[PDB]
């Protein structure tokens, strides 16, 4: 299933996605990804669109 991250860092901005078998494994990805980037902001996960995003 394809999963959607909208980022709102202070300077990272954009959409990414992945595929992941559920939830918890593209939650995975996407905070190991907002970290590789220094990303560090607050977290939402919206299960009928299938949208994290984070915000610093």
């Amino acid at each position: 299933m394809t999963y959607k991250l909208i980022l709102n860092g202070k300077t990272l901005k954009g959409e990414t996605t992945t595929e992941a078998v559920d939830a918890a494994t593209a939650e995975k990805v996407f905070k190991q990804y907002a970290n590789d980037n220094g990303v560090d902001g607050e977290w939402t996960y919206d299960d009928a669109t299938k949208t994290f995003t984070v915000t610093e």
